[PDB]
């Protein structure tokens, strides 16, 4: 089998079903024990908590969901009636995802959509009601990060005051749209230093809040 369906099988069997944090530890475990996987991490997922609580968003966009490990950090903080939309390419790490939202009893707060982003973000307002974010957590393939605010931007769902928040912003990097969203006068910027996921290695999350065009 694969990588990401022997991590499912390790939550399943070691956290407690409707448990996100069991959940979120038994992936720590394996991926610091067995086999590294390019989840967040608790190092950075701790500063994610933070900006949740921080912001109290209404409404999620997660852009990569590989096993889902974000959005069950992300949607166990979520208020009542929040939600979290989700979306992951690959087809199988979008079924893995959704049986870790299943087993961690948050399936009702989050829709993970299977379809690459640029398909889908034009989609939103029309095929899934939104009328605009509060928060897009950005953690797909590096060289996209750019194209997909400007495609956001172009479809109208930022908003004065949406947070958006990118992963990997020094290891892997992305260096276009860190350069675009810090020289733009539209988005307010502040990095958080941390670390890469389960390595000694210093990474950081970019948070830069939309200011209207
Ligand atoms: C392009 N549109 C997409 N739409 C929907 N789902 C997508 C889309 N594109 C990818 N996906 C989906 O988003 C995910 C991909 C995430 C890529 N992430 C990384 O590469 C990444 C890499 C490292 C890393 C660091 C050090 C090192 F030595 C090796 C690797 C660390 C990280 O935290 C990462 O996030 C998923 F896999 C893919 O199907
Ligand atoms: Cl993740
Ligand atoms: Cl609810
Ligand atoms: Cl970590
Ligand atoms: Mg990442």
């Amino acid at each position: 089998d694969t990588k990401e369906q022997r991590i499912l099988r390790y939550v399943q069997q070691n956290a407690k079903p409707g448990d996100p944090q069991s959940v979120l530890e038994a992936i720590d475990t394996y991926c610091t024990q067995k086999e590294w996987a390019m989840n967040v991490g608790d190092a950075k997922g701790q500063i994610m908590d933070a900006v949740i609580r921080e912001y109290s968003p209404s409404l999620v966009l997660e852009l990569g969901a590989y096993c889902g490990y974000s959005a069950v950090r992300m949607a166990r903080l979520l208020q009542p009636g929040a939600r979290l939309l989700t979306m992951e390419m690959n087809p199988d790490y979008a079924a893995i995802t959704q049986q870790m939202l299943n087993f961690a009893g948050l399936q009702d707060k989050v829709t993970i959509l299977n379809g690459a982003s640029q398909d889908l973000i034009p989609q939103l307002k029309k095929k899934y009601d939104v009328d605009t974010l509060d928060m897009v957590f950005l953690d797909h393939w590096k060289d996209r990060y750019l194209p997909d605010t400007l495609l956001l931007e172009k479809c109208g769902l930022l908003r004065k005051g949406t947070v958006l928040l990118a992963d990997n912003v020094i290891v892997p990097g992305t260096p276009d749209f860190l350069a675009y969203v810090r020289g733009s006068s539209s988005f307010e910027c502040t990095h958080y230093s941390s670390y890469l996921e389960y390595m000694k290695v210093v990474d950081g999350l970019e948070k830069a809040i939309y200011q209207g065009p």
